[PDB]
């Protein structure tokens, strides 16, 4: 089945060493190495991340979400998120609590089904592999 | 490469309680699947438990000391210990903090960590799957 | 005369959600509701939702320039857009902040309101009612 | 059947002078308003008004006892009593909360209320009206 | 050998509301519980419950100026009411404040007290026994 | 020419007790000391004392409508009566507010009062002599 | 049928110090106390003191197994320790929190614990006669 | 009997900006006002004035070896200087805190001293009359 | 040189609103003026204007492309977006923060800026002329 | 036509150490740099420093008498001082204050100010030419 | 006579890792540096160090029961310990708290300690030195 | 090696004010200890005393242009200058803030200084002999 991979804000300037295309090519070839298709979008637009959101709860599809800095101040992202019937990982490339103190919090953690946070770019290939259980 | 997994008080038991928010596995259970899936990445993985702080903190030390990395679920040490920050802030390997489950869901003094800004990074949420995971992390520094 | 009823994120997909919160019927039917409730009043309703805080700005620059009345519910952004806030600053005729859940009795987040303090009232937990009660006042002032 | 429409402290002062955030209606026009309006809807309305903290309590807890819906202004002890919350909690009835000046554009301190979590809904800033208004969310249901 | 039993306001309703949180025992029937139990310890139990303040205010300096020990579960008003605390700060007789529920495991606000830095001792949760422990203490001192 | 002197909760017991915190001079002795103080000023002193917050609103209200000056000793209901403060924001006269003790060198919760922002002035830890000297105030206006 | 006495930190030396904050009794002289009232009210009491958070996990462990009850006074752990809160939220029987001097009556970081809310509830104040309070609680239920 | 009267810094300005605020009266009016009712009473008073708060203390120290009352108005050094109050809490006399406008009914940073607390008492918004009632006051001691 | 001048939402209504809070002086205005001086210094002034975080976010990445400055006016995302934040960080040549109005005389909530501690200065308070000062520093460098 | 320049404590050491956050120009060549500067915009600079409070207050009265323009840059004060705020507020022609490094960038009890409510704008961050693009804002209005 | 040196959690890695913030002496060394400065000026030091809060406890009980001084480094439980500090809280001899680094040059949380508030005085920042300035103290005073 | 000994407010009145806290050594006294006990380490040290902070301020900028050890007791200003802490950041030799009384069992307000976030190390509460301990340890280097 499909899984979702939302990037938010500045994710697009991408490139750790690895660009954001490159990305998308080692999240589709693993994906692949396992029963999974994944679809990489990313988009600088918080309506653009909700408009993908609400297409994959109507889905019912797990979504992956590295929201950016959205992750610590929006709520309108947070509540259409809460309707996902499927898992919702949050992945953070960096260490968001080894920064400023304002990253040390987030709107989506507590609904989300799991986070992961500071091992880089393979924090979306640990994620999918937790959602390679259904 | 030796891989640390140390895990704090409260976690001899499990799955014997809590089965909703902590799972069901065995503590033993778990040192057999973080064992055998770290074999089979070609890695060799210590597992321990203790409810005794000052216990931890010796094996982080020995950690330290060896320079091998750690993956640590400190429990409710995880919320309330400098002195365990502060042994883990001399490992120069990587540590990953691991909690089973989602902190953030919970009571609101569970969303801090002072362990957090030091590891290399943190999974919450994942279940036992959450170790393992840091095992494939490890397994490509 | 003529009203804009503006709706922020996340609405459009009401009656699509927890029926236990936000009711059962869809953004469709409510505009329908609305916009009768509104002739029966002798009054033209003007009802748009959108999930883009920049879009949901026009319709308030809009208003500003012909004075007309606004009933507002701002949904997520209600909490955390001062840009929103500071655009229905500048209206010169009443503004009607409507939420359909009560957000009083939620996640404490949700207790601030940056749009209250520069609306002319606010009407709260009343449920899809609350946009029709919002008419009416209006139709009076 | 039969509606409490209960206000608090100071209430009593309505219309005379205080009217740049109050209006200038007394509050024997009020009552009459109300009871013009009930009437007008199916529903009988008893309007009452007290200075005293244990009289409010006494008027509440007759309503949870008859099962009554219950309009509120508590004034001032909206936002300093418990006991006036807690005798709330007990309402089976629609309990909805209302003031006449929009607490939100005031004193940081009128912006909290204890009533509000465990009320239906509020409202604020509608003036007088905000309780022809409750009024008709009742008649709905 | 006199013991003042004082119980604020709400607790009247105690019965008859919430069995789950506060018990299934109405008030009058505590009352009759209290003064069989006080007996038994060879003490005369004085148990009054009001929703008024000043009135309790006055028992509490009744309960001063005879150096009577007192018992108090002074309802929503020990979260919010210093004038209660001032009345009850000097008591020369011991001072145990009680609560059916336990506080802490409920609202933030439940959690703070201005009995308790002036109080002998504090009973919380342990139900309606909780008066009768206090008895207890009494009895032995 | 009438001044209202107004002393709320706790003050019927003053020289009842605590010799050093407040004195040994009765509220008898105080309403006395009062009046003689006010006919060698001009002036004409009504002193009243309630532990009820309804009846301390109810003389507020009467100031107001005769537009009287006021002194008035809140106690307890100083840090906590919104509903006081609404009361007296009404009055056209001079409201002066009055404290025996030095409330800043006590608990920090006596160190916060609702009256201030909307009183003429405060005298505070003059014991006593703050009625006669806030009287000699008005004397003057 | 059985009861667990637990007591934590600085326990130990009772009596051996400050006769004005706690009692003038040992912790020998306290276990004698509290068997004999056990046994008197049919009852097995099994009082156990340590210096120890591990060990103290423990007891608290073994007598979540046992589905025993448990008195515990966990000492300054009461204010630090997520761990010995997360032991206890196991335990099936009901789990009661004894403090020997009234904890609100001191440093303001006194007034918190982690070990309350999950409670079944908390004597504090009442000196070494709070756990033979608390074991006439179990003995009734 | 020497009274001392110290003003601190802005407040030589007096009658010259604002108000009211502040009042009409200057600096050199206070000064003649506080001599005229320093007759009246019988006795001395000796008014200076310094934007400096080593002036400032040195002046509170001879007052400290002449056992000499104070009345202080410290400006803006009421808020910020713990300078001057270490040096205020040596004075063995009457120390009365002064503040011309209602510090109360201003930015919240106003609403704290670091003098009231080690202060007999404080006057505060009788406008210069503050000044007058504090000598009357010592008048008596 | 090329400098680019980035003004966010509400910006584009530049009074129309408010005259006495941000001037009398349009948007297109303000642009005419900026090029004025522009070309006044041998520079080239990019003026653009959005109500969109995604577009000033896209703005500012094609600044840090081309190595430009950026004079910046987020006005109000200024106090809520990180994002924007994040965007700025990579910013290489000097980044200005410019207000019209002075925020600090305004609502406590405008006083906190996410934008400030990356940017190279701000200038606030000075109106229109703010920008105009900002070229000239990146003039001079 | 006279713009005052006042630099408060530490100013004088400008240049004499760090680097690094304040730039290489001494305070002498600054003084200069900025009268030479005011001369060519027809203004006429009196530049002073102090590290002493009062002179700095005497320094901000006689602009006040002399309705003259000021540019502040108050140093260490600008976060403490109340004295320096009030004087401040009472300059009828406009007040600039400046901070030649950015105080947002630098630890966080340095981004407040008591002087910004109260001045006409703020420069900071722009370093040394900060001073000079104030007398440009001056040269206008 | 006794002086009792007692350090907490994690001094046993003095210098052994990292620092510069700590110095680079091992608490071995430290141990040496201490009893010899402590002889010199005719006083017995006992130098013990535990990452276990209650054998930390334990010592304090018997510095307690014997009256004898405590200089203490308590650590990482220094910012966290309501039992150390009720412990330590019966020592009616001196009670000196030190630290070899300044702890309000770092993290705000290590700016608070349970420990202060009840201890004669405190050494911050000091180093390794901390430790000797404090037995100095100690000695002279002394009757 | 010319180590300088720098005490601000109120320490001249040192030894003959609460004895209970500052001890009874006066500071004349307290010189001579100093010059003694720094002669047998062999260093010279001058010791002076200040009420002003622009004269700590002048002092501290010498010992900067020197290279010079301080030894610093601020008093009063430890709490509250900023301009102090400034003057001290700029010093190159070892900085030592030494307090006579112990400030952490004092008021809450004395247990935060602007000062040792930035000085080599603090003494506090050891008493005079803390001065000579600072010079113990300068001497070391
Ligand atoms: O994935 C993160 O760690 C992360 C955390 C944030 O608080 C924000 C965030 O968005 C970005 C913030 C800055 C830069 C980049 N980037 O792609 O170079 C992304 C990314
Ligand atoms: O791994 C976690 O998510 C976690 C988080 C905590 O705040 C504490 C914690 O330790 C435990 C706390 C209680 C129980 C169990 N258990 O084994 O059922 C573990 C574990
Ligand atoms: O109207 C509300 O009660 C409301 C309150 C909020 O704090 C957020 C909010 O946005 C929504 C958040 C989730 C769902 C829906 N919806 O109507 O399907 C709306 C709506
Ligand atoms: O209904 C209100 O808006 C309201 C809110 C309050 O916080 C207090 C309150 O009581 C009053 C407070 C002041 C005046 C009047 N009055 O009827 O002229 C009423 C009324
Ligand atoms: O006894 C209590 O647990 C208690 C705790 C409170 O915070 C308030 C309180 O007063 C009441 C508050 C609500 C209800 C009832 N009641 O007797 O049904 C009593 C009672
Ligand atoms: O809340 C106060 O700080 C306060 C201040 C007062 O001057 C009076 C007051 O009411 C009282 C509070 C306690 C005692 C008495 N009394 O006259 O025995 C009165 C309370
Ligand atoms: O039992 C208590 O009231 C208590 C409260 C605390 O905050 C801490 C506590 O641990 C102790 C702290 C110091 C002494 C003793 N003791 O039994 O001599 C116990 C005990
Ligand atoms: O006496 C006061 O009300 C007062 C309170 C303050 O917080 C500061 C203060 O200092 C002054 C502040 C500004 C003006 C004047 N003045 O007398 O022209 C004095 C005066
Ligand atoms: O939120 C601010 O502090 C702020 C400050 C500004 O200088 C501008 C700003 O954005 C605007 C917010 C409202 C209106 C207008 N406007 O151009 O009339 C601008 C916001
Ligand atoms: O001008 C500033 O940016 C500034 C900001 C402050 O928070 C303090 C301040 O005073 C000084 C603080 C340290 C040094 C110097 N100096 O003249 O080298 C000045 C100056
Ligand atoms: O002595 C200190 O400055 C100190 C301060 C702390 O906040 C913690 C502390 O314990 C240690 C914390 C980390 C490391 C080491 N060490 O001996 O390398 C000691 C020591
Ligand atoms: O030396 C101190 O610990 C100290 C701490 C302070 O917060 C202030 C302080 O200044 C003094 C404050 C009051 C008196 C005296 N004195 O020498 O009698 C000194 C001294």
């Amino acid at each position: 089945l499909i899984v979702n991979v939302i990037n938010g804000p500045n994710l697009g300037r991408l490139g750790g060493g690895t660009t954001h295309d490159e990305l998308v090519a080692l999240i589709e070839r693993e994906a692949a190495e396992l029963g999974l298709k994944a679809v990489v979008r990313q988009s600088d637009s918080e309506a653009q991340l909700l408009d993908w959101i609400h297409q994959a709860a109507d889905a019912a599809e797990p979504v992956i979400l590295n929201a950016g800095g959205l992750t610590h101040t929006s709520v309108a992202l947070r509540d259409a998120c809460a309707e996902l019937s499927a898992p919702l990982i949050e992945v953070h490339i960096s260490n968001v609590h080894a920064r400023e103190e304002f990253r040390r919090h987030s709107y989506l953690s507590p609904i989300a089904t799991g986070v992961i946070v500071g091992l880089g770019i393979q924090g979306y290939l640990l994620a999918l592999r937790y959602l390679a259980e259904h």
